[PDB]
This record gives structure tokens, sequence and C-alpha cells, in this order.
């Protein structure tokens, strides 16, 4: 994108359908490791797991 980084060509998973646990913020610098792991129970794309990440 203009101002977006979508990587997901080198993503296999994106091709395989895998949903992204990550904000656009973060999804553009760590697409890659926001695919791991995708969470099997509470699936909530809008829960960003590298944000929540930065806890402390
Ligand atoms: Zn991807
Ligand atoms: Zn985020």
């Amino acid at each position: 994108g203009a101002m977006g980084m979508r990587n997901l060509d080198e993503c296999e998973v994106c091709r395989d359908g895998g949903e992204l646990f990550c904000c656009d913020t973060c999804s553009r610098v760590f697409h890659e490791d926001c695919h791991i792991p995708p969470v099997e129970a509470e699936r909530t794309p809008w829960n960003c797991i590298f944000c929540r990440m930065k806890e402390s």
C-alpha cells in the first residue's frame, strides 16, 4: 500500500486464509510474527497481541 506494508506474498499462512491478530501498525512491521500463534478459541482479530505484548 501507499502507507501500508502488507507483505503477505511471502506469507504462506495468509494464502491459507490465516487471520491476523495485530493492528495495522504492528501488522505492517511484524506481519510474519503476527500470524504466530493463531488463537484457536477466542479468535479476536481486533485484539492486537503485539500491542498487548508491550504490557510493561
Ligand atoms: Zn500474513
Ligand atoms: Zn498493535
